[PDB]
């Protein structure tokens, strides 16, 4: 029996790493993974120097990964086991593999960029900043003081400290991710610098927190294996698993950090449907997280798991990994007296770049060249409240346009309309020419497909859905049975506390959607200068 000790930053991030990396890896390999930490560079150096290494795999910042490799603290990685070619070229080396990409972002309980941390008059309250000498604080201070992005390095330290001085009294230092989350989730600070994923975690927990991505500061974490590890072979197998496309995708989906495998689907937002082939069932699976604005000002998450299986016996297109991008608009018909929803949607397939090497693909594709009438019928049961919904309209696959009106035929809808949107015809997505080979949905027509989902609402119940999507004559029909269980009668769903819109889905939540606003933190600079800055930082910290 073999066991590895995995060391990370604790809290929601480490929970996600356990769930997305450790659990799958243990299942597959029979190797136990024990969760330890937090990452502490001192403790790492010390155990390496003493020759009694207790830590097998450690999550570290890129600056430290370079320094530690230079100081001889790390095992050289075994690229017979880790697929080096699949890792973002920027975040792989002889002594490290990329763990994930993230940003420091400005979190608040109105504020637009780092200058807001310095204006206590306009924006009152304490400000949260990272306690440890490390890329981020000095840079954002310089940016707030008018230094342009491209002229940050080398850091003008005197100027940065002078800028921080103007607010020293109002700074609350955070030493760890958990503390930063507590500082913001309670009102102890009003604003600050946070790891983006930590803010994501708070949002999904119903905390009312906002983010600006202006001048977001990009950095990467690296998985390293401390020199002298007693479990070298097992550590390497773990790095292989965690750095694979699947491990990266799953970790990204749980945290809103960005994956670092070139084969990972590069979505802009976790609400976009990530599609993968299910060879065994001759169909596809999908995953995504929808968000809904609550009237109290928070945001409620809806975690979707989807499986689609062809009804017919015919041959179908099994896609390469990609995603769907959806814009939805909810509205009301002023002349409609029943409980109802008017929905307008655009769906486009994306996530494979147009290339020469990537270029009619199925008989079913031909059924969608024109405008096609749609009928949706749903029979639902949520906590024993029965209800029916019927919708009609048209689909235009060429433009990926859906226009639909839905009626609740049984009276008042016992749930909010927004929560039914995703249940209430992906065969209408526009697939670009270079991607038509990846359109499972159209390929299964006209016999159709079965669409099954689990939708979990954070801190509330679950919908379970089973739908048949097929042609009946000229009409594309989506017939659905929905069963909902374990809802709170006074919760956001059964107590109708959700806004009638799709606004929570408008602002993307992954770092990859804000390249234009990114600033690259210079981890090579920090590798070389870190110790000297630390000295200066520690001195300044008690002045």
């Amino acid at each position: 029996h073999e066991s590895i000790n995995f060391v990370s930053w604790g809290g929601s991030t480490q929970d996600a790493q356990k769930q997305a990396w450790a659990d799958p890896f243990s299942k597959a390999s029979g190797i136990t993974v024990v969760q330890d930490g937090p990452t502490d560079y001192g403790k790492l150096k010390a155990m390496v120097e003493s020759g009694n290494v207790q830590w097998d795999v450690v999550d570290v910042e890129a600056d430290f990964a370079l320094r530690a490799a230079a100081e001889g603290l790390l095992e050289p990685l075994d690229f017979s086991v880790i697929q080096r070619d699949k890792i973002d070229p920027r975040f792989v080396s002889d002594h490290g593999v990329g763990a994930f990409l993230y940003s420091y972002v400005l979190g608040y309980n109105k504020p637009q960029d780092w200058t807001a941390l310095f204006d206590t008059k306009t924006y009152p309250g304490k400000r949260a900043l990272y306690k440890w000498p490390s890329p981020g604080v000095l840079e954002l201070a310089l940016l707030a003081d008018g230094v342009p992005a491209d002229k940050l390095y080398p850091l003008d330290l005197d100027r940065a400290f002078k800028k921080l001085d103007t607010i020293k009294k109002d700074i609350v230092w955070w030493g760890g991710g958990a503390q930063s989350q507590q500082l913001l989730a309670s009102g102890e600070v009003s604003m600050g610098q946070f790891w983006n994923g930590r803010i994501h975690a708070l949002q999904e927990d119903g905390a009312p927190v906002g983010v600006s991505w202006k001048q977001n500061l990009v950095m990467a974490d690296i998985l390293v294996v401390p020199k002298g590890t007693k479990n070298k072979a097992a550590a390497m197998k773990f790095l292989a698993s965690a750095s694979s496309a699947k491990g990266q995708d799953d970790f990204s989906a749980l945290t809103a950090y960005a994956p670092v495998n070139i084969d990972s689907v590069q979505r802009l937002d976790l609400a976009q449907v990530r599609i993968t082939a299910d060879k065994q069932k001759n169909g596809i699976m999908a995953n995504f997280k929808i968000r809904h604005n609550v009237e109290d000002g928070s945001v409620q998450s809806a975690d979707h798991y989807q499986q689609n299986t062809p009804i017919g016996d015919g041959p179908v297109l099994l896609p390469d990994n990609h995603y769907l991008s959806t814009q939805s608009v909810l509205s009301k018909d002023p002349n409609e007296k029943r409980d109802h929803m008017v929905l307008l949607e655009f769906v486009t397939a994306a996530g494979i770049t147009l290339g020469m090497d990537e270029l009619s693909m199925s008989k079913g594709e031909e059924l969608f060249t024109g405008v096609v009438p749609i009928l949706v019928e749903l029979d639902g049961d949520v906590n024993g409240h029965k209800f029916s919904v019927r919708g009609e309209g048209e689909g235009d696959a060429t433009n990926g346009k859906l226009t639909l009106k839905f009626i609740c035929t049984t009276g008042k809808l016992p749930v909010p309309w927004p929560t039914l949107v995703t249940t209430l015809v992906q065969c209408f997505s526009r697939y670009p020419d270079h991607m038509k080979q990846h359109d499972f949905f159209k390929s299964a027509m006209p016999e159709g497909y079965v669409q099954e989902r689990t939708i979990s609402f954070k801190d509330d119940g679950t919908y379970k859905t089973r739908a048949e999507v097929k042609f009946e004559g000229d009409t594309l029909v989506n017939r659905i049975e929905l069963k909902g269980i374990d809802f709170k009668e006074d919760g956001n769903i059964l107590g109708h506390k959700l806004e009638y819109n799709w606004n929570a889905n408008l602002a993307p939540n992954l770092p990859t959607a804000y390249v234009k606003d990114q600033i690259t933190l210079d981890f090579a600079y920090w590798a070389k200068n870190g110790p000297a800055i630390a000295t200066r930082w520690n001195e300044w910290l008690v002045k």
